[PDB]
């Protein structure tokens, strides 16, 4: 076939019910994760090809960055909360692995604060049980898969792209193979 398990995906043993249909996982201490985000837009790109009725999740990981990694699951769950994650992603990303900026949840809140979240408005959420079981739901979901890499994704909790199995020649390429195959498991 011309998509075939095992190439542009692979199919979990274990499907996971009541998974988010598009579920995404990245860490702002993952290389690869800097590419998906600021030079191939993967996310953006996955969504204008994506049908009606779908909604599109995007968590954070611990097992990268030892006590910064959990401050930021933390500080992303801050972003869910307050809806800014799109004014936040790339100062973290660029804090974290350009500048290098960011070495403690001190300087990540700041990049929220520069952002133009409120201090008060920013440490309300941080502390917030609100946010505490929105940490749980993104441990819980990359537990359920049992998930060692990032980044990741998941389409209906059953399938996991594959983008080691798609050429990278060509980066626009890679991106358009990358969003047709999620549509494709979308539809399956």
């Amino acid at each position: 076939a011309q998509y075939e398990d095992g190439k542009q995906y692979t199919t979990l043993e274990k499907p996971v019910a009541g998974a988010p249909q598009v579920l995404e996982f990245f860490s702002f201490f993952c290389p690869h994760c800097y590419q998906f985000e600021e030079v191939l837009h993967i996310s953006d790109n996955v969504k204008k090809k994506l049908p009606e009725g779908v909604k599109m999740t995007k968590y954070h990981v611990n097992f990268m960055g030892g006590d910064l990694g959990k401050d930021l699951t933390q500080a992303w769950a801050v972003a869910m909360a307050l809806g800014v994650e799109d004014k936040v992603t790339v100062p973290l990303f660029e804090g974290v692995q350009k500048t290098q900026t960011i070495r403690s949840a001190s300087d990540i809140r700041d990049v929220f604060i520069n952002a133009g979240i409120k201090g008060e408005e920013y440490d309300a959420a941080w502390n917030s049980f609100v946010v505490k079981s929105l940490v749980a739901q993104q441990e819980k979901a990359a537990a359920d898969v049992q998930l060692r890499g990032v980044p990741a994704m998941f389409v209906n909790g059953k399938y996991q792209l594959n983008p080691q199995g798609m050429d990278t020649s060509n980066m626009d390429v890679f991106v358009q193979q990358y969003a047709d195959t999620v549509k494709y498991l979308s539809e399956k």
